[PDB]
């Protein structure tokens, strides 16, 4: 019997009602999951930030730090333009959690419309040109010259490697369990540019390489290694051929837009910020302004995503049972919201998920 | 009118692919009025076996004397980096003045899936590019490595205001009566200003005011699309783009994106160009598994002839070039290996002039 304290970060829009979604769905986990939840109520977002004048309340790292064991961010309603006293609290908190991987599953539901695609982005979330070390370096009028630093270090990128080998191992311990895959074998595929970038991504590759090293159990992973654009063209066409993918910060962005563009609505997508002792689930969607309050946001990504913490939190039981509760649902097509089509709500989706639970 | 035409094959499926090339040229319709005379240079990686250097001076030099323009085939690159070896591609784009690389992708007429009918304007000297890394720490086992990314407002109101000056040859082509799927012209500039404030504020600020250079760019739309969710329209809508222009590495990869979109690589064109030049180049590579073979599509080289026919202000010769290559391509009959037939280079370097 293990107690898990998840501070809830609602935050902005559709965050509000698929988060309370997700609560509902964790309070009923069968008894065989020997897992029972506390919650904790925090606040954060855009609306914090009119409300208060900052995004990411001091309280609500403290709570984080000194009270939750993990946490579940809705969305943030992002400005188009910088905002004086505004910075985005997502990127606050997992700097301050230590939060360096941002994992992106991209998996289609058998039977669906669209590409099949089974694979995980796993995106170094830390570094790269995401320092935010710049300078107008001449200042002459119609004659500026701007300079920016990309970094890239050896730690950061073995850490993220590490991972991608965990989560490769994972997954090939859940196909000998007996879930179907279209992947026969585990594959780790480090992303690169190194014909441009000879130094910074050819420390990314050796780091990454090595981190294979660090555990006995990731030598049968196979690894390959692949050029950003190149991975981009084949997204496209053949993403069937993708295991999981790890790479720096900007190529890592840019291939978990491309990755999650196969999949008809973003309402399905979901994702996780882990650091060592900390895990963050998180939908990919945004806030939605266009629907929210209307009872009608999808809550399967967030469902997703909660199952994506669970895993790497060692509940992975738990975790298969959300998912295959999901897809019976899903499979079903008979109650669906209407981003999938359907004319369903939020909570008739939930409903539909607890009677398969 | 006459153009001289610099002929760089270079290795691999580029001797067979620029020679097609050379034979459409030769048999263009009398009603264009264009003659070419062209000039064989050597360049890539066979050179470099041969001599040393992968760019001789010499063929820098015919090019700036002699020549209005020139294709490029492909080079075979290596996989790793060796010694008295450098890409003749990029050194030719520096030395010609080549600021712009310049990637049409069009789908064809009746094509499945979305249409698609954009050009990528890519900056194609700085950002990332200026190649400046460093290790700045070596402890062992804990290594920090750093590059500079440059962008200067020179150079991005340069990319800026040809960003402006396609956008508006492709309404004339419009207004002229030719269908598109873009009911207004439109450039998107592409930033990721949310983490490079500075330098992206920068790329954005200076290809907003290249607009101002010229009134007749003043009725081209503009918008700006983040780097963020850039592919994920692109793969799903990229019937919403007209022109985009991006910084180097944005721009470098979007392109490699949107080839994706319209089926075999050997369909795909490009060309760079500068204030004084132009070089077109398919965008496909030197084709070692099948070079010599007589199934090299040359396609993509014959589009690219077209796009540079354009830049040179010979705008029917080259609408007549995508026509006859569509004629093509729609029929079906001729196909090469790459677009799942059994017929050869000269086939359909045969069925684009019959269609011409």
């Amino acid at each position: 019997t293990r107690r898990i304290v998840l501070g809830l970060i609602p935050a902005d829009g559709i965050g509000k009602e698929v988060v309370p979604a997700a609560r509902r769905l964790m309070e009923n986990l069968p008894a065989k999951h020997k897992l029972k939840f506390d919650f904790i109520d925090l606040d954060a977002g855009w609306g914090t930030f009119e409300r208060t004048g900052k995004a990411l309340p001091e309280r609500t790292v403290e709570r984080l730090k000194t009270e939750c064991n993990a946490a579940l961010f809705g969305a943030v309603q992002s400005p188009t333009h910088k905002v004086a006293g505004y910075s985005s609290p997502i990127v606050a908190l997992r700097k301050k959690m230590g939060l360096y991987a941002n994992v992106r599953p991209v998996k289609s539901l058998d039977g669906a419309k669209g590409k099949p695609v089974d694979l995980v982005i796993v995106r170094e979330n830390t570094e790269c040109l995401y320092v935010k070390e710049e300078r107008m370096v001449q200042n002459t009028p119609g004659k500026r010259v701007a300079e920016a630093i990309r970094r890239i270090s050896e730690e950061a990128s073995t850490k993220i490697g590490k991972m991608a080998f965990e989560i490769a191992k994972s997954r090939q311990k859940i196909r000998e369990s007996g879930t179907y895959s279209i992947h026969k074998k585990p594959l780790v595929t480090i992303i690169h540019k190194s014909n441009v970038m000879s130094v910074t991504d050819g420390l990314f590759r050796e780091s990454c390489r090595h981190a294979q090293s660090l555990d006995p159990s990731y030598a049968s992973i196979n690894v390959d290694e692949q050029i950003v654009d190149s991975m981009v063209y084949r997204l496209f066409r053949e993403p069937e051929c993708f295991d999981v993918v790890v790479a720096p910060n900007l190529y890592g962005d840019i291939l978990s837009d491309g990755a999650a563009s196969l999949i008809g609505s973003l309402g399905l997508v979901p994702s996780a910020n882990v650091g060592d002792n900390f895990v963050m689930s998180e939908p990919v969607h945004g806030s939605a302004p266009d629907i929210a309050g209307r009872g009608i946001a999808n809550p399967v990504a967030t469902f997703r995503s909660v199952a994506l913490m669970l895993e790497f939190m060692g509940h992975q039981d738990a975790a298969a049972d959300i998912y295959t509760a999901v897809d019976k649902v899903l499979t079903e097509g008979k109650v669906l919201t209407p981003d999938l089509g359907g004319k369903s709500g939020t909570n008739e989706i939930t409903d539909a998920v607890l009677a398969n639970i």
